[PDB]
């Protein structure tokens, strides 16, 4: 079993039936895009971010590491390569909690980011590398 089936199965995704998002959730975003807030730890910086709410959890941290990597005169092609990179290499993870966004859903499909956005909060996420969260799965 690869390492992300067992951190699939010890935290599987907590999503709703249907990536439909229903009226009246729907109709609290912008234009169909929800504002996020993406900690990384550098440290802590955080980024704030407007994004579709059908983006899937890979497509997020895209978008954090262009936010964070603008105004460090990278090239187009570079932007490209260190999204390739950040993109394998982390995951996002809900801050103050052990909910982790491995599957391939819209983020808007977790119960989380719903829940955020019925009830008027910020979701905060946290940037986390995958082989810290793979540290945390049981020891043989």
């Amino acid at each position: 079993n690869s390492p992300h089936s067992r951190a699939m199965y010890v935290y599987p995704p907590n999503v709703e039936s249907s990536p439909e998002l229903p009226k009246h959730i729907y109709n609290k975003l912008d234009k169909g895009q929800i504002i996020v807030v993406i900690w990384v730890i550098v440290d802590k910086q955080k980024y704030t971010l407007k994004i579709n709410h059908d983006c899937v959890p890979e497509q997020v941290i895209a978008e954090a590491i262009r936010k964070k990597t603008r105004s460090m005169l990278l090239s187009s092609e570079q932007l490209k390569l260190c999204v390739l990179e950040y993109q394998g290499k982390y995951i996002l993870k809900v801050c103050g909690c052990d909910e982790y966004f491995l599957e391939k859903y819209p983020l808007s499909q977790y119960k989380y980011i719903r829940s955020c956005i019925m009830l008027g909060r910020m979701p905060n996420l946290m940037l986390m590398a995958k082989e810290s969260l793979y540290s945390q799965l049981p020891m043989d």
